[PDB]
């Protein structure tokens, strides 16, 4: 026994290691360092090639492995099953037998936002999804498109809109969507970047809030946004309250249980705003 | 030897713990994992006992130390050089006898762009200095405190502002700037962030660029801003440029060199931008 934990996270897409993302890792730190294990810290080359993790897997350096950034096929994943090394994947991936993950559930959160517009009378509901190859975007894009399909509506062209998953992303997308032939009446982004642009957007044109384009965003606006507005969100959780989720779930793979339960989903709610309304 | 290397980082003031921080621990780790050696990452507790620090001091699991996050007066580090322990400091504390840092010349950034804006006609020049107890802070703040005494000026009351570093820091601060009997004809803002803040209340009031007031920032604007107007930037130095230098230096530390040697301070510059004008 080492008693060393490995997170391993790629440097590139840039973005997406963000302040949330520094956070989490702050308390993946703290929550293993309440239960007397170390954090050992393996950022990857741009590159993708995961050099690090090989030789900590080899060297055996580290008692089991924290993996961040879940693509759909994770070569870094088949990796680690392959060499019967102790993995927590934060995210799903496919792989050719069962692992131990946790993630949220995605598909429901982007469903939710899906259902409760379709409520508000709303049709034209376009999706702002990040273009990155993280396995919790294809899910949030798999929501949108299936909630749609089920209740007969063909998404009409452009309302899909791919976006670096910056305010710059969201704006922009949000100029595109409005320059349509027939532009939607709501909108849904997959992050609170997106959501802080397309919202910009909207407020500068005097389409956000009332009779107005409708909107929800995952994760609500950024702690820093500008606008003095209540953006409708989907909830995810704290990061404290991840962190020890986590720390917990270690200690029991280390504990030697079987990855077919070390399996936790975490279920998004829809929150409250000021922005989500019925279709005028 | 155990080949570990510790930084240690407070998870309080949360809004320090940001994407370009991130940026920063990626790039350590690369850089001494690329130089054989491993990175322990301990973030503090809410509390700042630094428990795990000392656990780790005491215990051994680490050939020396790295210290974000630095304060005129930091018990941490008081701690280290007591414990004739090994540790670089980022940044400049206040301690008895010499030690490993590394900074880069703040009271120099901020004098730079008080140079400039006096060069320019400028003699109404408010400064927004973040609220934070952290040794870059006080630096930043004594350049423009101290240029403008020298050139004979007392900086009128209400100039000097004190925000949290954030956009809606900066947007506030400038629009109690823009509220006094005398406002500023030129402002100067110690992060990006409250320049993005400071820049978009110009902005919506038509203040920024041409014959408006005057602007320049530290770092520039944020990576994404919404703003379509080059902000003229006090330039420090990229993240992969500074982590190299870093692990550069705990190499030379641990091959047991005197720290009075090991105190690299570098320069920033005053870059271009649209934003900084002659006083009309």
């Amino acid at each position: 026994r080492t008693d060393a934990i490995a997170l391993a996270y790629p440097s590139r897409p840039r973005v997406l290691n963000n302040s949330t993302f520094l956070e989490m890792i702050s308390w993946i730190g703290i929550e293993l360092g309440k239960r007397g294990l170390d954090l050992l810290l393996i950022p990857d080359e741009p590159g993708e090639k995961y050099q690090s993790l090989i030789h900590l897997v080899e060297t055996r350096r580290v008692d089991a492995l924290i993996v961040a950034h879940t693509q759909p096929e994770d070569f870094r994943l088949q990796y680690l099953q392959k060499q019967n090394f102790p993995f927590l994947a934060l995210g799903r991936s496919h792989l050719p037998k069962p692992y131990a993950w946790f993630d949220f559930d995605n598909h429901a959160g982007a469903s939710l936002a899906v259902k409760r517009l379709l409520e508000l009378g709303h049709q034209r509901i376009a999706f702002v999804s990040t273009d990155a190859r993280i396995s919790y975007v294809d899910q949030r894009l798999q929501g949108y498109v299936q909630t749609m399909s089920e209740a007969g509506l063909m998404p009409l062209a452009g309302y899909l809109q791919k976006a670096d998953p910056t305010r710059p992303g969201g704006y922009l997308a949000a100029s595109r969507l409005l320059a349509l032939e027939v532009p939607p009446t709501a909108i849904i982004t997959d992050c609170n970047m997106l959501g802080d642009g397309v919202a910009s957007a909207l407020d500068k044109a005097g389409l956000l809030g009332g009779e107005g384009i409708s909107l929800i965003a995952y994760d609500g606006l950024p702690d820093d946004s500008l606008l003095d507005i209540a953006v409708t969100p989907i909830v995810q959780n704290t990061r404290t309250s991840v962190g020890k989720q986590i720390a917990s779930m270690i200690c029991d793979l280390l504990g030697g249980k079987d990855p077919k339960e070390l399996q936790v989903l975490w279920q998004p709610e829809i929150g409250e705003g000021e922005t989500d309304g019925v279709n005028r």
